[PDB]
């Protein structure tokens, strides 16, 4: 025993990563599952999805930050107020909901927990109301991705998190797609978990494709640091 929380001693190294999506928008059924690692020490994450049921209905960006928050780099004079790795392994549920601006919505439940040694992140989404020649229906949106914040503060009733922030996703006309992002984190396990002050989580992403993969599939790089304290 040789930090802050329990949790937290799982992610001193590389760990594997494995993700597993199931998707229903405007009725169009769909499947993801990613493999990769994080290093919490840098706050890095790679990771490769592959479509593997349906024909993707969404761009792929619109799916970031759906598809392990607990890969955030605290640094030290930040350890009391890691919520995500003090939950391990037993984890979390993380629960959105994402208002595309002028469109639809998501509705998000995952469990991200640890199943061996590998941290595991398993997703329901459902999305409604998006429109039929939309940005995202329409696969307007750019395949690239913005550096963002992500607002916590201490859920004061429910021994978990709020998280508040707002994606910029690129449209290919040169203007931006917004979408809030309403979440919020509760422990799956008894065990005590770190209640944090405000801060947030500075966030860059990089999206690529694997020039040996005929799938329908995003390759994703990774850097969250946390910061406001």
């Amino acid at each position: 025993d040789k930090m802050v929380s329990k949790g937290e001693e799982l992610f001193t190294g590389v760990v594997p990563i494995l993700v597993e999506l199931d998707g229903d928008v405007n009725g169009h059924k769909f499947s993801v599952s990613g493999e990769g690692e994080g290093d919490a020490t840098y706050g890095k994450l790679t990771l490769k999805f592959i479509l593997t049921t349906g024909k993707l209905p969404v761009p792929w960006p619109t799916l970031v930050t759906t598809l392990v928050q607990c890969f955030s780099r605290y640094p030290d004079h930040m350890k009391q107020h890691d919520f995500f790795k003090s939950a391990m392994p037993e984890g979390y549920v993380q629960e959105r909901t994402i208002f595309f601006k002028d469109d639809g919505n998501y509705k998000t439940r995952a469990e991200v927990k640890f199943e061996g040694d590998t941290l595991v992140n398993r997703i329901e989404l459902k999305g409604i109301d998006f429109k039929e020649d939309g940005n995202i229906l329409g696969h307007k949106l750019e395949y690239n991705y913005n550096c963002h914040n992500v607002y916590i503060m201490a859920d004061k009733q429910k021994n978990g998190i709020k998280v508040n922030f707002k994606i910029r996703h690129n449209i290919e006309d040169g203007s931006v797609q917004l979408a809030d992002h309403y979440q919020q984190n509760t422990p799956i396990g008894d065990g005590p978990v770190l209640l944090p002050d405000n801060h947030y989580l500075s966030t860059q992403s990089a999206l690529s494709k694997d020039p040996n993969e005929k799938r329908d599939h995003m390759v994703l790089l990774e850097f969250v640091t946390a910061a406001g304290i």
